């Protein structure tokens, strides 16, 4: 009942985007994470040390394919997010697909307690969205006037983000091809709200020991079954997986 | 730089053991764990809910190949370990390889605070080892007389297990082909002591949310690079990976 996986194909620059195609229509929330073999999401507090050239390449590709990159403010601070960068060819590909040259960043915050000073606001070609609650949306909008488009993403509860609503507000703005890059709290909520369509997971060929948190945190205990759409690899033993919710 | 992995081979019952062969000589500490896509080691407190027929098959195979199955007492209690079971054919294969019919269980405990009552002691064809410290080995041996062979596994510090010493004591008893099945504390120590030779990791196609711990816990922060030896899959989207320390 077991099948050996082997490299059967070198992916061309044209085929790789195809493997990570978004659906033709409808919203699609894709997550891109990286974790060690022993499930650690961080090395020395952040994820980058696990990411080699292969993962950076995939990471940048998923950004290139996304209409919008949604990230928790925690990751934004910790990973030092600034504006999404797109190279000339990336911009060309994006135009060819009917997309803006650079995907927007969307920072998720229940508190809305974002400072005007952040690099997500400062070092950015594209002004970012701030996805927050109905309760704080107005004060946040005022505080962040000129810096970010503040969008209330509450459903029934004005004090919380409803993640389905969040996805919908993005789509409503024509940002239906969503990529989230974390963090584990945000991902946890997406998973709990059952709005995660796809998880692209780089499995870095490291064990990192017990300190690191997982790529999902929170009190949530779910068991969402996913289908393995693909596994890619590179010469360094990384697995670039793509799982789609069943 | 990216290669697509695909199933290229259906593994026969003869080839599968070959993929998980131990080295011809020397000690080899292999770990077998299972984790969800989001790095969770447990569902509802234990690992079994993530394990389908494929993982059980691999799990049983690794047991069949091992001279000894080393587990923390935590896992022993929580997963309700009793004696290793071997079917007739499993025993035959084991004999053919020069191995005893059933691998021993080795329970690791720094405290040595094991009760005579446990199923590891009671429902077992083979009496298990208790790998513990020099400091408690004697009282533990007395307490567990007739139930378990108690082995002191301290190196410099009589109050602790030295995991290299643990591996050595096993080999010393002709149990050089070691399988550890956990838990995360034990695995954490193996990883910290740098004695983990190989990690066989089932990646179950689930996200489980933030509650679960990882397959490694502890204060440890390492970055042990591993080489991806193989990835198998089944029809249900599980990845059966084998990584070998570089
Ligand atoms: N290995 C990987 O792939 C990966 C990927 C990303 C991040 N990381 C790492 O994980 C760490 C950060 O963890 P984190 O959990 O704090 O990241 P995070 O989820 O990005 O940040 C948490 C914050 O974002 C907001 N948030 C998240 N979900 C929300 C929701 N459903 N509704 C409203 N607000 C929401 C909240 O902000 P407010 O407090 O303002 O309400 C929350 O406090 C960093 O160390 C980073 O390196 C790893
Ligand atoms: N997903 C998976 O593949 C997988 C695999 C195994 C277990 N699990 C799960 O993980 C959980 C158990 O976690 P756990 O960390 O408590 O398991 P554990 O490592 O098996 O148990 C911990 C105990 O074993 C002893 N121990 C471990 N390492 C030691 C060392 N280097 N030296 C001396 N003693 C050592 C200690 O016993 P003393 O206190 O007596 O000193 C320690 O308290 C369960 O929920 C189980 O389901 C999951
Ligand atoms: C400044 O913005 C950036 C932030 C980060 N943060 C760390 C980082 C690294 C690898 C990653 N790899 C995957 N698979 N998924 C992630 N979620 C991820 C993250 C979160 C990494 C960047 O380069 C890869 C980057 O530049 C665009
Ligand atoms: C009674 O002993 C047993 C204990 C367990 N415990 C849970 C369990 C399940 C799947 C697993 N799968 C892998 N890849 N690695 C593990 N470490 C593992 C464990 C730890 C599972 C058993 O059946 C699979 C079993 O019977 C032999």
């Amino acid at each position: 009942p077991l099948r050996l996986l082997s490299s059967v194909h070198y992916l061309t620059d044209g085929e790789l985007p195809q493997l990570y195609d978004y659906p033709d229509d409808g919203t699609w929330l894709r997550a891109n994470f990286i974790s060690s073999l022993d499930g650690g999401a961080t090395v020395d507090g952040t994820s980058g040390a696990m990411a080699g050239p292969g993962d950076r390449f995939v990471f940048n590709l998923l950004r290139e394919l996304a209409d919008v990159i949604v990230v928790g403010v925690g990751t934004v601070r910790i990973e030092g997010y600034s504006g999404v960068r797109m190279g000339v060819v990336q911009r060309q590909h994006r135009q060819a697909r009917g997309q803006s040259e650079v995907p927007q960043l969307a920072i998720v915050t229940r508190s809305g307690r974002l400072d005007r000073d952040m690099a997500v606001f400062t070092r950015t070609e594209m002004a970012p969205l701030v996805l927050t609650t109905t309760a704080v949306a107005d004060d946040t909008r005022q505080r962040l006037a000129g810096l970010a488009e503040v969008i209330a993403c509450s459903g029934d509860d004005p004090g919380t983000v409803d993640e389905a609503v969040l996805v919908s507000q993005l789509a409503a703005r024509g940002l239906r091809r969503i990529l989230t890059e974390g963090g584990p709290t945000l991902l946890g909520t997406f998973v709990e709200r059952d709005v995660l369509d796809e998880l692209c997971l780089t499995i870095a060929p490291y064990v990192v020991g017990g300190l690191a948190r997982r790529i999902v945190t929170g009190p949530g205990q779910v068991l969402t079954r996913m289908r393995c759409a693909h596994v890619l690899t590179d010469d360094s033993g990384y697995l670039y997986t793509r799982y789609v919710k069943t």
